[PDB]
């Protein structure tokens, strides 16, 4: 009876079934876009655990996140060295209380990075277009680290902080509280448990993915710059960034992808062009990479099909058939987003509830009905 | 400071972000397949929120774990009284023992219905094929009802149990406990709470849903008859539920679909045919319903990809566009399956770990070759 019927504690339960906290904790082989040293943006197949690149992406999303709490903030610099196996994600802009919290008695830092479901993006009237929506990220992150550091600097407060936790949350000691006068940050810090992740060392497949990341990162967070291992990211904003995927490529008859671009308004940035792959998208919500799409991606692709439909009809086919020819980029803004896991792959906001709309101008339908898309339909 | 950054508890972040739990709590409309009192088994446009879906699939599939309890089990019944918004999930073979928990102090059912992260499914050495995993999903069903009702009998502790919660899991009182000599099960009876989902009545289209969930039971659940409102399912195996799909079909030639059927072994039963509407699959993973499908698709699936690339090949083609022409069924047993969400859409293990293999034969690949599949991608 006491074997069969069990209780877990939360702590325990993450530990335990790790994969709707973080995704798989075992070996992922699939074809993905990665950022290599040899050879930058490319789709090739790579081997991964999912668990290890998402608690990379909690932090990074954590850091643009910043961008909504102070518009000031420009700059996120993101360093990996497999060697001593530590990654860091710095930003600028307004850092963390330096604080007692007065109701949880402990500095606002150890609160938040130590204690599971704390937020500042659990008052849904406010209407934020942040990613952190659940007070889970930043403790996984921890929970799946041998080391984990956080350091803020927060001119209001005038103090510093640095606490460091280790094993897995399971210790920690005093914070450093110093004073602080000048230019606010974060920093974290931390030495992923790669025992959890059945891995010996980050190697290049996994610092690839995480690299890449980095470049979604200065192609969707409008007016921050990304710096990787000191070195500034050459993207300025989604169009560049769309170009690294794009800019240099053929369709199979030869001629270059057609590349269609639309501002829709500050909260979506949309590019199309001819897919031979069968229906591809790489979307963003609130510098989230929703890699399985979710109601902004149809929303968007479904006025392109609508549209198509007509040209295709009035020249001499079914929704999936236009789809199949559809490589769809879309950077959006979306008031309280909703997914389906911890892991944020779907988006599942209605478009009623996004808090803007994304209507495709004619000039942009003309656009489409000659990037290559049509004639394929035809042919 | 302590408006921005707050605490929840487990049982508050359960109601203020009910996506991770249940799926979305607002309406979708999508084109899906369902069983109507007219038409029975269709694919139409169906408005619902996937949260009440799910709160009731919680409760049907502990039902089917339970034949793994107890093989002994032959009955599921359901009934569904929109008028009353009563659901009862009734199931016989073994009840829940009737006993203190001498660890937790109280009543083994009152623990695992009321009380979150409780389950007999948290050692994964015993290798078990039950859909249950996490230790949530009654708790969820009893959490977004008005009422919630657990009836179990288990002879071995000569007792039965009758306990009911209200409020969204917020009150109970004590259990009736009686002198119990007969024939075990275990009946679970909820009113949705409707509030939660913003409806005011199990209408249609959500009814529509459940009944055909009862249907899919009827098709996964080995050995085990199933009655929907006090009549039982004509449905005796995955066979003849896929007929319900596929018997009385035409492609757009006007030539009846050819279904190619293997049971490859005990936890692996196959059916394909043609697809004229892209790549479909209608899957179960220990009676769960894979509606996002996963890596036991895929495992079907590229088997399949892969033989009939072959066969084009050597009369006068892309994976991807052999993939838009199959319509597949699977029904299988995977070993401690592993999901990105507790709604369990997608599972994610690697097919090294299900414990098993479906190792499709060369008389399957042949009939495959012969099922229509082929003639398209030629065309
Ligand atoms: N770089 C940062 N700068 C400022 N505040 C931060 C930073 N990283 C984390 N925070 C704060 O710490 C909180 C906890 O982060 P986290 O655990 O990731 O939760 P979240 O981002 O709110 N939600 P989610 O990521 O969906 O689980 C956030 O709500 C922020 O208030
Ligand atoms: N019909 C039933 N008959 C017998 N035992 C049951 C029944 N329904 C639930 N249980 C038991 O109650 C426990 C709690 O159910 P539940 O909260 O659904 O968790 P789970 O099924 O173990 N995991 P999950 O459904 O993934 O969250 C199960 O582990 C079973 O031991
Ligand atoms: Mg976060
Ligand atoms: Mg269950």
């Amino acid at each position: 009876v006491e074997r069969v019927y069990q209780k877990k504690t939360q702590l325990e339960h993450i530990l335990l079934r790790p994969d709707t906290y973080i995704g798989s904790v075992e070996p992922l082989t699939q074809f993905m876009w990665v950022y290599d040293e040899d050879v930058g943006m490319n789709c090739r197949e790579v081997t991964f655990v999912p668990g290890l690149y998402k608690i990379f992406d909690e932090i990074l999303v954590n850091a643009a996140d910043n961008k909504q709490r102070d518009k000031n903030m420009t700059c996120i610099k993101v360093s990996i060295d497999p060697e001593s196996n530590i990654i860091s994600i710095w930003n600028n802009g307004k850092g963390i209380p330096v604080v007692e919290h007065k109701v949880e008695k402990v500095y606002v830092p150890a609160l938040i990075f130590g204690q599971l479901l704390t937020s500042s993006n659990y008052d849904d009237d406010e209407k934020k277009v942040t990613g952190g929506r659940n007070g889970y990220g930043a403790k996984l992150c921890n929970i799946f680290s041998t080391k984990f550091t956080v350091e803020t600097a927060c001119k209001e407060y005038k103090h510093s902080f640095k606490q460091t936790w280790m094993n897995n949350m399971m210790k920690t000691s005093e914070a450093k509280i110093k004073h602080f006068d000048g230019e606010d940050y974060t920093c974290i810090t931390f030495q992923p448990d790669l025992s959890k992740f059945k891995m010996e060392k980050l190697d290049k497949d996994i610092v690839a993915l995480m690299t890449r990341r980095a470049y979604d990162l200065a192609g969707s967070c409008r007016g921050v710059k990304v710096m990787f291992n000191g070195k500034k990211l050459p993207v300025n904003g989604f169009r560049s960034y769309v170009d690294l995927y794009v800019k240099d490529k053929l369709d199979e008859t030869g001629v270059a992808l057609k590349v269609i671009h639309e501002l829709a308004n500050e909260r979506w940035d949309v590019c199309l062009t001819l897919s031979e792959k069968g229906f591809q998208q790489i979307s963003f919500v609130n510098s989230i990479a929703t890699t399985k799409g979710g109601r902004h991606v149809d929303y968007v692709v479904d006025q392109v099909v609508g549209k198509l439909i007509e040209v295709v009809k009035k020249k001499n086919v079914k929704p999936f058939q236009v789809k199949n020819h559809i490589w769809v980029f879309i950077n959006c803004l979306i008031e309280n987003p909703t997914f389906d896991s911890q892991t944020k792959e779907n988006m599942t906001l209605q478009p009623k509830s996004f808090g803007s709309k994304c209507q495709l101008s004619e000039k942009f339908f003309k656009a489409a009905s000659n990037c290559g898309i049509v004639e394929s339909i035809l042919n």
